[PDB]
């Protein structure tokens, strides 16, 4: 007909830029004396309890793994990172002009307020802490932005409840996202897990060596990949078909650890909606939020 | 009839940057430099290609190189030197007549503008590429001939007039329009924030255990001298329908966007060179473009 197609190398750079997270040990009422949690190595002998075959059930299983605990005289895990939000979300890093420009035009009425609120809420509710949230006496999140400090505790993680301080931070974040500039939130999390509690750093892929589990380290200190924090932050999509709990923003709504994709094969993926928005079709408020959330995520959205 | 160009006519590059090293400092304690080291990390992602949604339920593991400022330093320090070398009309390999009449045809080239735009690309920090995004402030320090110059607040995409840029460009044009050489020694300080991702040059390795590999020198994150150089010679605003400056390439090629703003419309270096040697006249900006291609270096022969 006369359709406008996206260039082969249309690519957007990411706009939520978290750092790596470092993991320290403190006591809940002495947060100035911090000590780094160090990754160790231990032996693990196990059992061949795999569903398929009971003929191996009497055989052993010797492995060596990385592990990471709080020391036996500190009761609190402290997780530190920064999240820099950057503007100009609609200026493609690689794609040309025409397609991306009319896409920006089709997206200009996007509810940046809700996007920024859900981002900052995930940061404040401590979703970025993943399994470290489990079994915590209390959880205290501290976000410092523009020499201003905010503290959170009583936040439900899987609902975007309205909170006035989350809203005040989301105001600056949405100001940046819907326009130009950048703003850095400096984040600390305090979890009262108990002395000697196991902590959960990012895990590495070791295809070579004697380790079967390998934990992420920086100079030997337990740490979480910046991309894992980022994935937790963008868990804002409640708009896929038959949506229940929020999923991370992905062009196909993929959650690979569950082997499913909530936006694949039903014309609700990023590329279908994108080509619709460029070629005259109208987008919902939630569809515009989703397409803009993908433009914030970054990636190559070109013909492949 | 026509002065054909010798088959092996070639010029050597005249703007010689070094490789850039990447350190981490604090913005207000620049005498405590520590080096940024390239690391390796696992990265797990989704199969999110435009084509196939049938793989949208499948994941993928990779290992990649990565480079961060420490969590106790907030400023990236990029260091390099650039040596400008004169005799930009003496050919390296080509014979005599074509090169000599070309040297005569271009003795009225605006060397002031060339030197200014080179020095400006160095001072505005274009050479930093993606390390410019998200800076609270950028401070460039250029030392030359026992004279130190500091720059903050320079628009990268405009050649605004600046007195220090012009004063350095004066020596640079004195070398480029005559003989000799001169070394500018350049530092860039960027207030990015503690723990910020920094962007060294990327490598290509056919099949390796690494999916994405960063340029290192003894393990320290670094930038290729040719990338700094490509930023330095982004001065071409004279192709047809010119928006922003592009890097000086004989066909005005920008392979990252799959177009060549001087290919196939009698604006390429070879057409202009043939014209200049074979009697035809060039614009002032065309003389600038041809001399910039001679300063870039390369083979201009069959």
């Amino acid at each position: 007909m006369t359709k406008l197609k996206a260039p082969a190398v249309l690519a957007y750079s990411r706009k939520i830029n978290p750092t790596n997270a470092l993991m320290f040990a403190v006591n809940w009422s002495d947060r100035d004396n911090t000590t780094a949690v160090m990754v160790g190595t231990k032996t693990v002998a196990g059992t061949q309890s795999v569903r398929g075959n009971p003929n191996d059930a009497d055989k052993g299983n010797i492995q060596t793994v990385n592990f990471a605990n709080l020391p036996h005289n500190k009761n609190t895990l402290l997780v530190k990172y920064n999240v820099k939000f950057v503007g100009d979300v609609f200026k493609a890093e690689l794609g040309g002009g025409e397609y991306s420009n009319t896409l920006q035009t089709a997206l200009e009425n996007t509810d940046f307020g809700t996007l920024a609120y859900r981002y900052v809420y995930n940061i404040a509710a401590g979703r970025t802490l993943w399994r470290n949230r489990v079994g915590a006496e209390s959880i205290e999140t501290v976000i410092t932005v523009n020499d201003q400090t905010f503290t959170f505790s009583d936040l439900l993680v899987n609902e975007f409840d309205e909170d006035v301080d989350v809203a005040e931070i989301a105001d600056m974040v949405a100001g940046v996202l819907s326009g130009e500039g950048f703003v850095t939130l400096k984040v600390e999390h305090y979890m009262l897990l108990g002395e000697g509690s196991e902590v959960f750093p990012s895990q590495e892929f070791v295809e070579n060596s004697k380790l079967s589990k390998q934990l992420f380290d920086l100079n030997g200190q337990a740490a979480m990949h910046d991309q894992k924090i980022g994935n937790a932050i963008r868990t804002i999509d409640t708009w896929y078909e038959d949506a229940t709990t929020p999923i991370a923003v992905e062009p196909y709504g993929s959650v690979v650890r569950n082997g499913v994709a909530y936006r694949a094969g039903n014309k609700t993926d990023l590329f279908t909606l994108m080509d619709g928005a460029v070629n005259g079709k109208s987008l919902t408020e939630e569809d515009q939020m989703f397409v803009t959330a993908n433009l914030i995520r970054g990636g190559v959205f070109g013909g492949g």
